[PDB]
């Protein structure tokens, strides 16, 4: 069998296909990051303005390695299916060889590929993870300035972190079998913006984020969850208790406090994209030992590895169709914005 286990296989596709999504939209949410002035506008804030700016361009490096990486995986498994239809065939003892040696090459190629592939988004985590401190550090000084109204901050940004995290229980899971049924996923923007109020309203902060549904949209699954209206209207309750710097100070606290717990989706590659990479090393090593039969003489009769190969190629066309699903563009639902000082939840 020079075929993986074919469910095996589409789990560990669908593993770094998931953790490629959540980090696709990581890049998204840096871009859409807006930071406003206060009223006095202090120091710590006009840092962190200048410290975003930064996170922004920290991440344009692996911003466009994305689609470069994403197509050249999905095309290693559609190349490879290719070739290989062309050595399942029969019909010389010379023939095979230099056929396998064709996929020799080939598969020699997709794991140097992966490999330099986890090494490229092991730096941007690191760089991620580098301009996160700078912010988390520069908030801090915000908020040892403001220490008489702790409590009343810690409410702020547990509840933006609770409004986030209702958001995100409303977007579906992506499954193996989901994508292997045909189902199609839609991607939606969902910008959450936050703003400052002093017996009136001002805007200031507004981070966006991608939310995945199945088939209804993403506007019907918000306004119709009372989850998120119930923390939105449980933060315009707190967001009276404190003082204007206090409230950018809380409501910053919690967007740097996502983007970490964001960040920490990239750890997930480095468990996914190596056992993709394991998945074409022991199919190598099945190749090996068949040019080495070979080449010491073996009948290519009894090598069942070379008689099965016509239900070998029929799982890799099963595994070449899985890997054209997801590399179709997904689906751009209509964007919702999350007004936090109106507790409006309109659809652009």
């Amino acid at each position: 069998m020079l075929s993986p286990n074919v469910d095996t296989a589409l789990n560990m596709l669908t593993d770094v296909y998931t953790d490629f999504l959540g980090i696709s939209n990581y890049d998204a949410t840096c871009n859409s990051l807006f930071i406003g002035h206060v009223a006095k506008d202090p120091n710590w804030l006009v840092e962190v303005r200048s410290r975003t700016e930064i996170l922004r361009a920290v991440m344009n490096e692996f911003m466009q390695q994305k689609p470069k990486i994403f197509a050249q995986i999905i095309t290693s498994f559609i190349n490879y299916q290719t070739t290989f239809d062309a050595c399942a065939q029969n019909t010389s003892t010379k023939q095979w060889i230099e056929c396998l040696q064709l996929l020799q090459k080939t598969l020699k190629q997709n794991i140097t590929l992966t490999n330099e592939a986890q090494q490229v988004f092991t730096k941007s985590y690191n760089q991620a993870k580098n301009a996160e401190e700078l912010l988390a550090s520069s908030i801090q000084d915000g908020w040892n300035e403001l220490a008489s109204e702790e409590q009343a901050m810690v409410r702020i940004a547990t509840e933006i972190g609770s409004l986030s995290q209702s958001i995100a229980s409303l977007g579906a899971n992506v499954t193996a079998a989901q994508l292997r049924a045909g189902k199609a996923y839609i991607q939606s923007m969902v910008t959450i913006s936050y703003g400052v109020v002093m017996t009136t309203s001002v805007p200031f902060l507004s981070f966006a984020g991608a939310l995945f549904t199945v088939g209804y949209s993403a506007y019907s699954t918000i306004s119709s969850a009372k989850e998120v209206q119930q923390d939105l209207d449980k933060l315009t309750q707190l967001q009276t208790l404190a003082s204007e710097e206090a409230q950018a100070a809380a409501i910053t606290k919690a967007i740097i406090q996502t983007l970490s717990n964001m960040s920490e989706e990239f750890l997930k590659i480095d468990d996914s994209l190596p056992a993709l990479s394991l998945l074409w090393q022991d199919e190598l090593d099945k190749v090996n030992e068949l040019i080495n039969a070979l080449q010491s003489g073996s009948d290519p009769a009894l090598l069942t590895d070379l008689q099965t190969i016509k239900i070998a190629s029929a799982s890799w066309k099963t595994i070449s169709e899985f890997v054209q699903l997801i590399s179709l563009p997904p689906n751009v639902g209509k964007p919702v914005l999350v007004n936090t000082l109106n507790n409006t939840i309109q659809e652009q």
